[PDB]
RNA sequence: UUGAUGUCACGGAACAGGAACUUGAACAACAUCGUUAC
RNA sequence: UAGUAACGAUGUUGUUCAAGUUCCUCAA
């Protein structure tokens, strides 16, 4: 007796879902069960396990149908078909149940009796209301009834908001679950209708089901009828197996950046030679063990797996791999929800019968990168995320659009709302329009990953970043189009005036929707707007509206979009939107950089930092453009404002901005209110191709390139020819331009920015940024009227340089050295506090210094961007893998000769820090030295005893003595009778050891007058002689000693003076002879067949080292000559090398081995013996500390890394041939000890000695790098206060020098008529410096000498011709020298030095270090150990700065500052200024007719035509060991 | 997997404040091997 | 009965980034 009607809803928007709670907090007292009643619920079976499906109750649909019936019943004057309708009853006497009452002001129609319950025929509204069930509503569930694994498998919980209006930041908040409509678009259920209900109530129910449009926060229409985890573990294992565990976060951040495309792995950077040993992309490979994969190979084999071929799979793989790597690198609340007021009776009111409908279509594109904060969980790498669709599409929710419409409608009026989330509906002017507005969501179909931006915060007391201020941010691209549709229904004749004015504001590109609007986030623009007004008051238009469910679905929308008229309606009352656009145009003159290190790590160029480049969308693809960030420009302008205004004493940079109405808190905003000025990005108006500049860090002592301190950067090029224009804009509020107090502050800040200060970008300390001019327009000269520059009276000329007094006596026929260190003082002061990069102090100076550089000796500043500049034409380009002869050009930027700022900065910094006796800026406090020890018994080789380490590496057992066993000889055989188990020293052997041999003579008393001048014949006694056999050269004898106690057999070779004693020997005569003992320390295996004497059989260890001591050469030495032809080849394995020739051929002295390899090398091998350690003394051992093992590790690292070694691997020692790295349990050791502690361990008899301390502990404690903590503390060296340091910005900025006259090269080019290119000159070897010549020994006597100032001379006239500076022979090219292009004397450059907050004694010393006296000169460039680079600097106008209006050129104040500087120099050091005298002696330039010949010595005296006693004769006598420091300190000591 | 005589939740902008920056001449002369003889 | 003395050859490149901060405030 029922009639089931099957219904089915279909969502067109992401609906919302509530949270599940147990059946105890399901009353009217919970504040989360209420406010969660208008959503869908989540039912889970088997409670306490999150597993179920969502559903929608029937009471919500019943309430919606009742509301739609009330709204539809008054539109036809209360008559459905024929009969009139009763008003209905909405009152209940019981109120302990019915958890929620109605506060709605029920509509009215035809007021009459409420049809009391005691009836027999009701009104159709009574039958629809339900007065066993009359109209039963069923639950809506999913079609197939599935079972999911929780509410986080179908949706995602996002946080909603409630912002304020005056202090427009926030209030409480709440959150809910929302499910997408593309995955769950359908719900099904039924309604059980009785038989005899009516024939007009069914029509009302059908029209009410067709009239309802939204159920759960969304529009609807009701119808009726494993690789990435293991890849992360493998990468982590690779990073842990090596020592590269500090590259993990950079690896995570650079791997996450590869999610844009899979064609980025085949373009990763390489080395500088094109190899595959990058410092982070090629970790894992070694010298051996080929089966070791790198990270590049892992990423290359994972890009094509037939699973990560799509974009989404590769994107997800990269995202979770970066998340896993970040999580591995890591370990190295109040929601005001509800409270609706329980009202007893609703105040029924009538609204009439006039109802219209307006549909506004169109779309809104983006003009700035937008942002919608949706920071979710399970992703902690970005910490500022955007809102995306489950298919990675960008969307804007309708809640943000509704809130922005509310804000704009409150702005159109002048009255904010006063609601408090409860009670009766509010009836203000902006809540009666907001109650008829319906909007929709968007998708934008872009589907691309968003870029990441890095932001910081700078401490305004030191100039660096603050502690703990560094964070990321991701923004959506620019140019994405969203579909738009607004629908309004009311009683007016169309749209109201407020909505028309707001839409006219939005059609002008002033729709600031959401995001970080203070830094120039999303600003949209509504385009292609259409509108059409319907009329639901009649019956021939309402039935056509109800026939097709309105026009909400896609088919109805495609039919409706053919009826809308174009163009928005004009408003009756305009309101002149309250935001004004101001354009900004900056023009530069120097390079520009905006750092981005992750992009430089991914880029294929192979640099360290690259400039910032943003993307923009063209509908489906992204294109990159270089720009300047908006946050950096906002920070620059904010710091320009904050440093001028005082606000009651302390400047705006020291305030906390807690509860103050400061000038920064009313324009730029704070954490309590929003700002009133919004900035934007700045494009570059062109296509600037980046260039690459190489840098280096030159050591102070032994001036050369320091370790691990080579780098480069890729800035955008700028020069005075092409000035790199910048274009941008920013928005200001309307009620700020009308104020006269804030516009003055903005004008002052922009005038201080225009006047040269505040450079934009990165490394401004070397001449980057340097804003040339700034011009704004679009404000009716309200701000651009204080931006006029001014001056003072500029006529006074600069004083001249003083005359010098330090002179030297240089004579002829003498040679000089080029190093001459400068010994410093012992008082480095650190008792002054730094100033602070805040407001401009009163008693300090700021301005510009214009200089003028002029060379007087050829200058070499190379362009290291490309080699082979002097390459011949019309030939092959280049072989892939070879070592050619490098050749460079001069430095050019835009085809213009220039000098960088870092060169001049380093030069002036060296002179200034050697004048004031400050801390050594850069140094190498590691790398302990080592020296080869001499070969002499008494001084060094007496203390080195033979030893052997025990079974554990803790003790060393010493031996008694040693004797040498002959190998590689021809008179024995020791290789084929001994295996490899006893020649490695791991098994003791048994040899026969002889100590003293006995020579023989004939007659002593008749030898006196011609011989016996060697006093060795003092131990002869007597001896009888026999004769048993005959030999060709010797004679056999049996000699007794004194009484016949023993007899020894020998072979005696006679001579001229003992040939008369024997004529014919008859085997039985008794000759007389004398026996003398001689030293003979040998040991054989079995016995020799020449000396049958008593050999003492001993027991000990035997060892070998290999054939060492090769005198290899290339010029057929004295031992290779006079040979017997056909020199053999080198054997491929040892233990078979024998003796070929003898060195002495009269006697049978030292044998050699001459051979020849495939090249022109000729080896001659000594060392026909090995050593044998016997008599191991037990129970006496010495401990090994850690210092000895550190020294041994250093010794092994020096032995194994040598470029001057023998090219053959067979003639090396055991240490270098087998590449050992530790000391084993039993091995060869020559150790040194004293009283149970060992000191030194050397492998061979004559090896090198490593010193105990490092080179940093050989100085004073004050001369070390003045860096560290000892606002900023007061412990800084005097040179790290003018120039910067770490955690302290320096207040001196240099600039690019530019040539103004004609080039005037050294030698003319190959093409006449083109005076812009020079000729090539070839230089000498230029080998690296040796710090082991200034510090000869290692005990305590040799401290670290000074700062290595090169002297001035003229030795470029010998290089220009083609000869050598030392000898006179012509130099020949090789893959070790260069061919540079140089300038000549008589060229002029010009640059500028900007300074700020300097004292009056620091400026005087800076001027004294810039310009020297009238006899000195500076020295910059390449190869200044010859005569190459001698410049002098004259200082022009020094115009100061005293206010933001006038600048007051101070040329007539120099002679005061200089004096004050010297006064300070007298205050610190009283009368101990000898270092300044030496520095003035070392900068002296030859004024005339003086030709000092300086050069480096050769190795010996036989390899130079002058015969000047090269380095091997200078180590004795003049520069022996104790006169080295003394002679190398005096500014001009003869080279001798 | 809801109760019926009463649900404005399309009744609420995840908003407000922050300079990828500080320091650094692309340069530069004396070392490398071990033993032989008495 | 013991351990003493210093000699012989002439050839050759190196660093390519290092030290810092990598999340907080206003709220709760």
């Amino acid at each position: 007796m029922t009639t089931t009607m099957k219904i089915s809803i279909e969502f067109l928007e992401p609906f919302r879902m509530t949270k599940w709670q147990e059946s105890t907090r399901r009353n009217k007292n919970n504040k989360e069960f209420v406010r969660g009643q208008a959503f869908a619920r989540w039912h889970r079976n088997k409670k306490d396990n999150t597993k179920g499906r969502p559903y929608i109750t029937g009471t919500l649909l019943r309430s919606a149908v009742i509301r739609s019936a009330e709204n539809l019943l008054t539109l036809s004057d209360g008559k459905i078909s024929e009969k009139t309708c009763c008003p209905g009853k909405f009152d209940t006497e019981d109120k302990d149940r019915l958890l929620q009452l109605r506060q709605r002001s029920t509509l009215r129609w035809t007021d009459k009796n409420p049809c009391p319950d005691n009836a027999e025929t009701y009104c159709p509204f009574c039958e629809l209301l339900g007065r066993r069930f009359r109209i039963h509503f069923g639950n809506l569930s999913l079609p197939g009834k599935p079972d999911f694994d929780g509410p986080k498998a179908i949706g995602s919980q996002r946080v909603l908001n409630r912002v304020d209006f005056k202090s427009g930041k926030a209030h409480d908040f709440f959150k809910a679950y929302e499910v997408d409509h593309t995955r769950f678009p359908r719900f099904e259920g039924e309604i059980t209708i009785d038989n005899k209900v009516s024939a007009e109530a069914r029509k009302l129910l059908c029209d009410s089901l067709k009239f309802t449009d939204r159920l759960c926060g969304a529009l609807c229409v009701i119808r009726f009828d494993n690789l990435a985890e293991k890849t992360a573990e493998q990468i982590i294992s690779i990073l842990d197996d090596n020592k590269k565990t500090e590259y993990t976060r950079l690896l995570a951040d650079a791997i996450r950046s590869l999610r844009r495309s899979s064609k980025l792995v085949a373009g990763l950077p390489k080395d500088h030679d094109g190899k595959d040993d990058h410092y982070l992309w090629d970790i894992g490979k070694k010298k051996k063990d080929e089966n070791s994969v790198t990270i590049r190979q892992i990423l290359t084999t994972s890009a094509d797996t037939k699973e990560l071929k799509n974009a989404g799979k590769w994107r997800e793989f990269c995202e979770k791999l970066g998340e896993a790597l970040y999580l591995k690198s890591k370990d190295m609340d109040a929601e005001f929800h509800g409270k609706p007021d329980r009202l007893e009776k609703s105040r029924s009111v009538s609204i009439g019968s006039v109802l219209k409908e307006t549909v506004v279509c169109g779309e809104l594109v983006a003009k700035t990168p937008f942002f919608f904060g949706a920071i979710d969980e399970d992703a902690k790498q970005t910490d500022l995320q955007v809102l995306l669709t489950p298919d990675n599409k960008y969307r804007l929710p309708r809640s943000a659009v509704r809130g922005i419409l509310r804000r704009d409608l409150q702005t159109y009026f002048d009255s904010p709302c006063n609601a408090e989330l409860g009670g009766r509906p509010c009836m203000c002017k902006t809540c009666r329009i907001m109650r008829g507005i319906t909007v929709m969501d968007a998708r934008s179909e872009y589907n691309a990953p968003p870029e990441i931006r890095h932001r910081t915060r700078i401490n305004p007391f030191t100039g660096t970043v603050a502690e703990g201020a560094l964070f990321n941010m991701e923004v959506a691209p620019e140019g994405i189009v969203f579909p738009f549709q607004l629908r309004y229904r009311g009683s007016e004749d169309g749209l109201p005036d407020a909505l028309k004015t707001v839409l006219k504001w939005w059609a002008e590109g002033q729709a600031f929707m959401s995001g970080a609007a203070s830094t120039g986030k999303g600003r949209f623009r509504m385009e292609n707007a259409k509108y059409e007004t319907l009329d639901l008051s009649d019956e021939n238009q309402r039935n056509d509206y109800l026939k097709n469910w309105g026009w909400r679905d896609e088919k109805g929308l495609e039919e409706l979009k053919k009826r809308l008229n174009s163009g928005l309606p004009e408003p009756g009352n305009y309101r002149d939107p309250k935001w004004h656009e101001i354009n900004v145009s900056i023009e530069m003159a120097s390079p520009f950089i905006n750092g981005d290190p992750i992009r430089a790590a991914v880029d294929k160029r192979g640099t360290d930092v690259v400039t910032f480049v943003k993307y923009k969308a063209e509908g489906e693809e992204a294109k990159p453009v270089c720009a300047y960030k908006a946050e950096s420009f906002r920070g620059v302008i904010r710091s320009a404002v904050a440093r001028i205004h005082m606000e009651d004493g302390v400047p705006l940079t020291e305030l906390t901005h807690s509860d103050c109405e400061c000038l920064l808190c009313q324009i730029f905003g704070s954490e309590y209110e929003a700002g009133k000025i919004r900035f934007e990005d700045l494009v570059f108006e062109s296509d600037p191709e980046p260039v690459t500049f190489d840098h280096v860090a030159i050591d102070r002592f032994t001036g050369g390139a320091a370790d691990k301190k080579k780098f480069d950067d890729s800035p955008l090029p700028g020069s005075p020819a092409r000035p790199l224009m910048l274009k941008g804009s920013f928005w200001i509020r309307r009620d700020v331009l009308e104020d006269e107090e804030y516009c003055k502050a903005l004008g002052k800040a922009l005038a201080d920015v225009n006047n040269g200060l505040y450079p934009l970008g990165g490394k401004s300390a070397i001449g980057y940024g340097q804003v040339k001019s700034l011009g704004i327009k679009g404000d009716d000269k309200r701000i651009s009227r204080l931006m006029n520059p001014a001056f003072d009276e500029t006529d006074v000329a600069v004083p001249e340089k003083p005359k010098t007094d330090a002179e030297v006596r240089i004579e002829a026929e003498k040679v000089y050295y080029p190093h001459y260190f400068v010994e410093p003082h012992k008082k480095v002061e650190r008792e002054e506090k730094p100033c602070g990069h805040q407001k401009f102090h009163e008693g300090r100076l700021t301005g510009k210094i214009r200089c003028k550089l002029i060379t007087k000796t050829p200058l070499i500043v190379p362009d290291t961007s490309n080699d082979d500049f002097f390459r011949p034409a019309d030939k092959e380009a280049r072989k892939e893998k070879d070592e050619y002869h490098k050749s460079y050009a001069f430095f050019r930027l835009h085809k213009q000769i220039m000098i960088p700022g870092s060169e001049l900065r380093g030069m002036v910094s060296s002179v200034y820090e050697t004048v004031t006796n400050s801390c050594f800026r850069i140094f190498d406090e590691t790398k302990r030295l080592s020296w080869r020890m001499d070969a002499d018994h008494q001084n060094v080789l007496q203390d080195f005893l033979p030893g052997r380490v025990t079974a554990d590496g803790k003790h060393i057992q010493k031996f008694s003595e040693t004797a040498r066993v002959p190998f590689y000889d021809k008179t024995q055989k020791h290789f084929d009778i001994l295996d490899e188990q006893e020649i490695a020293g791991e098994k003791p052997v048994r040899m026969w050891v002889k100590r003293f041999i006995k020579r023989l003579s004939l007659v002593d008393p008749a030898k006196h007058p011609q011989k016996k001048q060697d006093n060795k014949w003092k131990r002869r006694k007597e001896g009888i002689a026999t004769f048993i056999e005959q030999k060709n050269g010797s004679y056999y004898f049996n000699v007794v000693t004194n009484n016949g106690c023993t007899s020894f057999h020998l072979w005696h070779k006679p001579d001229n003076f003992d040939q008369e004693k024997l004529e014919g020997i008859q085997n039985g005569e008794k000759l007389d002879c004398w026996v003398r003992d001689s030293r003979y320390q040998k040991a054989f295996q079995e016995i020799p067949e020449n000396d049958p004497d008593g050999w003492e059989c001993k027991e000990g260890y035997l060892h070998v080292v290999g054939p060492s001591k090769v005198e290899f050469s290339d010029k057929k030495g004295d031992v290779i000559n006079n040979f017997q032809g056909t020199l053999p080849s080198v054997p491929n394995d040892w233990k078979t090398i024998r003796t070929n020739d003898f060195k002495n051929r009269k006697r049978k002295n030292e044998p050699v081995f001459c051979c020849e390899d495939d090249k022109g090398n000729y080896y001659t091998m000594a060392k026909y013996c090995e050593t044998f350690f016997f008599d191991l003394k037990e129970n006496e051992e010495y401990e090994i500390p850690e210092k000895a093992r550190i020294k041994y590790k250093e010794l092994l690292r020096v032995y194994n890394n040598n470029p001057q070694a023998v090219p053959e691997s067979v003639f090396q020692s055991r240490v270098a041939r087998e590449n050992v790295e530790k000391l084993k349990s039993g091995d060869l050791v020559y150790f040194k000890h004293n009283e149970k502690y060992v000191e030194d361990i050397v492998p061979v008899r004559i090896s090198r000695t490593v010193d105990d301390r490092m080179i940093g502990k050989r100085m004073s404690a004050d001369l070390r790098p003045c860096h560290g903590d000892w606002r900023h503390p007061k412990g800084l060296c005097p040179a790290c206060r003018l120039f910067g340091t770490g955690s302290y910005k320096g207040r001196v900025r240099f600039g690019f020098a530019s040539l103004e006259n004609d080039p005037e090269w050294l030698i003319p080019g190959k093409n006449p008529g083109d005076p812009f290119h020079g000729g090539p000159v070839m230089l000498s070897l230029l080998e690296r410096p040796r710090p082991t010549w200034s510090i000869p020994g290692s005990d305590n006597k040799f401290k670290v000498p000074g700062r290595k100032f090169y002297v001035h001379h003229h030795a470029w006239k010998t290089i220009k011709d083609g000869n050598h500076p030392t000898t006179g022979k012509a130099i020949e090219q090789s893959p070790n020298n260069r061919t540079v292009e140089a300038l000549a004397g008589g060229n002029s450059f010009s640059f500028e030095i900007a300074f700020e907050n300097l004292k009056e004694w620091e400026l005087g010393l800076l001027i004294h270090s810039l310009q020297l006296e009238k006899g000195l000169a500076h020295k910059l460039g390449m190869a200044k150990s010859m005569g190459f680079g001698s410049v002098e600097i004259d200082v022009e106008s020094v115009r100061l700065r005293k206010d933001w209006k006038q600048w007051r050129n101070g040329n007539s104040e120099i002679p005061n500052w200089l004096g004050k500087g010297f006064a300070k120099l007298k205050e610190w050091f009283r009368d101990e200024l000898d270092f300044i005298e030496n520095l003035k002696k070392l900068l002296w330039f030859p004024e005339g007719d003086q030709a000092p010949r300086v050069c480096y010595p050769m190795l010996r005296k036989k390899d130079d035509p002058n015969g000047n006693s090269g380095y091997e004769e200078l180590k004795d006598g003049e520069f022996k060991k104790e006169d080295r420091q003394k002679k190398l300190t005096t500014p001009w000591t003869p080279w001798a």
